[PDB]
DNA sequence: TAATATTAC
């Protein structure tokens, strides 16, 4: 698995942290490049089941080169893991539900 | 793409 990208869009499905406690150990990831900008959202699947949705904006480039980078604990939550095609769709796209948080500062 | 899964611009 290998992704190059500024920007990067995650999908956590059934997945039970709050949006805080993921936004949380995102923050905490050691990545070369620096984090701009994290936003969490908290959504519902069709069975009542959470799921979590995030988009991080790093400082530069950043590449990923393990499946598992994004993994989160509480039972261990893994992502389908995409470079975001736009920014601003995503970032649309996380706060359609009203359920989210940020860190930073959003990008350009 | 893997590897959660119907959730993912
Ligand atoms: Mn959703």
């Amino acid at each position: 698995f290998k992704i190059y990208a500024k920007n990067y869009f995650l999908t956590y499905p059934n997945c039970s942290l709050s949006k805080e406690e993921a936004l949380s150990q995102l923050k905490n990831l050691e990545t070369p490049t620096n984090k701009k900008y994290i936003k969490v959202c908290r959504e519902l699947h069709e069975n009542g089941e959470p799921h979590l949705h995030v988009l991080i904006q790093f400082e530069g480039k950043y590449q990923c080169k393990n499946q598992r980078f994004f993994d989160l604990v509480s039972a261990h939550f893994h992502p389908n893991i995409q470079a975001a095609k736009s920014s601003t769709d995503v970032k649309t796209f996380v706060e359609k539900d009203g359920d989210f948080i940020d860190f930073g500062v959003f990008q350009i």
